[PDB]
């Protein structure tokens, strides 16, 4: 079972590696160790083998001159960067490139000794979480809505009023379709062209036409032209966007910042990300572009100068709360909605809530975890067409057209490492086949040999400075002995002391980290082996807090013991944003804006999330944090007032 899943990989690696093929013999014993019967029985089980990966689309070629032959995959190359993935095997890539995320972030924060995304990182572009709660309830409510849009012909801002049939995802972009009452014909509306929030008209009704095909609608959409945006950025800066640039060259004038272009379709995409880059980025065409990122830069200037409201929460009991930091159990959950939503007749959302026992909204949450939260960086654009219709999601299988698609070394080696945390996810009563699976063998083949530490969350070697500990923790967890544990602040000028009882030792990244239930926090943390400054058995047996209590989050999403806590505005359009952040604490504002406490990774992320997202995000407190943010965006914007 789980030693065939290795064997595949181990066999597929040693095929790769080889230039010259290797024969049946160095094979037995480079893979099939394991196999204690002689050649009768590993013969078969290499045919079964070489059969299995074909399946996978992985082919073996023979080279001979019986057992004089030789074997090898790739031919001369040691990678095979091409893949055809299904839409369940991308589905799972999907969260996999998310985990990889949260992974590069907290090593980027806890190695770092001026702000800059660390390579692998772009800024998350997604439909924002509040208009698609706002349509997702119109359809639920059988409410027509209003919104303002930014006309086809680029023309004046005008209020629609629509009828919400259903909302859809191609070439990366969300989209709305309806019945739009001002035309009286059905409309596609592109989510970033809403220039407001959506009001849903809970006063009204309407019924969708029965015979309407979501799918044949959003599939009538055609590309937008492909434009060219010309920036000048600074010097060894922005390495997600060099990796699109079309030119390079020197700036004109400005010493020290390059002249590139890039190519981007939909402007209102390209300048969330350059205004999250502030000062590190001019516009210099076209004016469409500009114009959209001045946009941001000066709307978040304004909400900063616009009165601070009172901090006032409520007792958080009769409120609402924030989504909570994602656990095992919903990312279990949320492979296991794969199925459905590959299947012809789609994830029906009421019926699928049912039988997993939770809410129609919390089922809502974990798809818009899943499919609405944009695409990681390395994660390909023209991957899933995503239908949504009221109760209704499914991801459109165009038949026998897998769209190949083609990794870097390094992006299939961090999707490895997102694919290996889901891989470790606790085994289930019912393995084999599954897209996880997979997907698994096919990034593995374009990962080549860096596959082998990157898919693992155990093999990782140990620096000799960490031996020492890795060993304490070891068999404290194999002995159940909880841990005194000296643990180095970030700057490593100081040490908190706390017990804890230890969890799990996995590496991620060529990173070890120990999972372990803090008494000081009295909750489950994750913490870095090389930030240990000792570790002493306290005579007690672990407590077992771990499984008391209620959920506890996965091990990429408990809160980090280097966190800031800051205290933010957000306006109605980007009330999403809170549950993006799993939020501690919420107080809402009259016209749909909150309050929100939110724990941010390093206190350095914060410019460029507020100045991303242009006006629906503000910094109350700390002061020093607030005023640190308004210079990045006062300089990001000084650049344009000439
Ligand atoms: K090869």
């Amino acid at each position: 079972g789980a030693s065939r899943t290795e064997r595949l990989l181990n066999l597929l690696l040693a095929l790769l590696n080889t230039k010259v093929g290797l024969p049946r013999a160095v094979l037995r014993e480079k893979v099939y160790h394991d196999s204690a019967d002689n050649d009768v029985a590993f013969g078969r089980m290499f045919e079964r083998d070489k059969v299995d990966l074909k399946q996978f689309g992985f082919e073996i070629e023979t080279l001979m001159d019986p057992a004089s032959a030789r074997y090898r995959i790739g031919k001369d190359s040691n990678r095979l960067p091409d893949v055809s993935l299904t839409p369940a095997e991308s589905t799972v890539l999907l969260l996999a490139a998310q985990l990889w995320e949260r992974a590069a972030l907290g090593s980027a924060a806890a190695n770092a000794v001026d702000v800059d995304l660390p390579a692998g990182v772009q800024p998350r572009i997604k439909p924002a979480g509040q208009a698609f709660d706002d349509v997702v309830a119109a359809m639920h409510g059988k409410h027509p809505i209003r919104f303002g849009y930014q006309a086809v012909s680029t023309g004046r801002e005008e209020v629609r009023e629509v009828e919400p049939w259903g909302l859809g995802s191609r070439f990366g972009q969300w989209y709305l379709v309806g019945l739009d009452r001002g035309r009286g014909a059905k409309r596609v509306f592109r989510l970033s062209r809403m220039t407001t929030a959506i009001s849903v008209l809970t006063t009204g009704s309407f019924h969708p036409p029965k015979d309407f095909n979501a799918r044949a609608e959003l599939d009538e959409l055609n590309e937008l032209p492909v434009r060219q945006a010309t920036l000048v950025i600074d010097k060894d800066k922005l390495l997600a966007l060099r990796k699109k640039a079309t030119s390079l060259q020197d700036a004109p004038d400005e010493s020290g910042r390059d002249r590139i272009t890039v190519d981007f379709r939909d402007p209102e995409q390209l300048a969330e990300e350059l205004a999250s880059y502030g000062p590190h980025v001019k516009v210099t065409g076209p004016a469409e572009l500009s114009a959209a990122v001045v946009r941001r830069l000066q709307a978040a200037a304004d909400f900063d100068d616009a009165p601070l409201p009172p901090l006032e929460f409520p007792e958080a009991g009769r409120a609402p709360r924030a989504r909570k930091r994602t656990s095992e159990d919903q990312l279990a959950r949320m492979l296991q909605l794969v199925p459905f939503l590959v299947h012809h007749q789609g994830l029906h959302i009421q019926e699928v809530a049912d039988h997993f026992g939770i809410s129609r909204k919390a089922l809502i949450d974990d798809l818009k975890i899943l499919i609405c939260s944009g695409l990681p960086e390395g994660y390909p654009d023209d991957l899933l067409d995503i239908q949504w219709e009221n109760d209704h999601v499914y991801i459109s299988e165009h038949l026998d057209l897998n769209r190949p698609v083609r990794f870097s070394e390094e992006e299939a080696a961090a999707l490895l490492t997102g694919l290996a945390m889901l891989g470790d996810l606790p085994a289930l009563a019912g393995g084999s086949g599954s897209a996880l699976e997979s997907v698994t063998i096919k990034l593995t083949g374009a990962a080549g040999e860096a596959a082998r530490l990157a898919g693992s969350v155990s093999g990782q070697s140990v620096a000799p400075e960490q031996a020492q500990a890795f060993a304490a923790i070891t068999q404290a967890i194999r002995e159940g002995r909880q841990l005194r544990l000296r643990y180095f602040s970030l700057q490593r000028d100081e040490v908190t002391e706390r017990d804890v009882d230890p969890l799990r030792l996995y590496s991620l990244d060529s990173t070890w980290y120990f999972e372990a239930y803090c008494h000081s926090k009295a909750g489950v943390r994750n913490f870095r082996l090389d930030r240990v400054e000792s570790l002493e058995p306290n005579g007690r047996a672990v407590s077992g807090s771990a499984t008391a209590g209620q959920d506890f989050p996965a091990r990429l999403f408990t809160p980090g013991e280097d966190d800031v806590l800051v205290c933010l505005e957000l306006t109605r359009q980007g009330a999403g944003l809170a549950d993006d952040y799993y939020a501690e604490r919420t107080a809402p504002l009259p016209d749909g804006g909150l309050l929100a406490e939110v724990r941010f990774g390093d206190a350095g992320w914060l410019p460029m999330f507020v100045s991303q997202h242009g006006g629906s995000v503000r910094i109350l407190e700390p002061e020093s944090l607030r005023q640190e943010t308004r210079a990045w965006i006062d300089a990001a914007l000084v650049q344009y007032d000439s």
